[PDB]
Parts: C-alpha cells; structure tokens; sequence
C-alpha cells in the first residue's frame, strides 16, 4: 500500500 498504511487499511490511516 502507498496510499494507506503499510499494515490493513483500516479506519486507522494516514490521509496523504
């Protein structure tokens, strides 16, 4: 993933 978080995208990411 490069647009979510290197683990399971989850409600829990970063918003690039």
């Amino acid at each position: 993933l490069v647009r979510y978080t290197k683990k399971v995208p989850q409600v829990s990411t970063p918003t690039l």
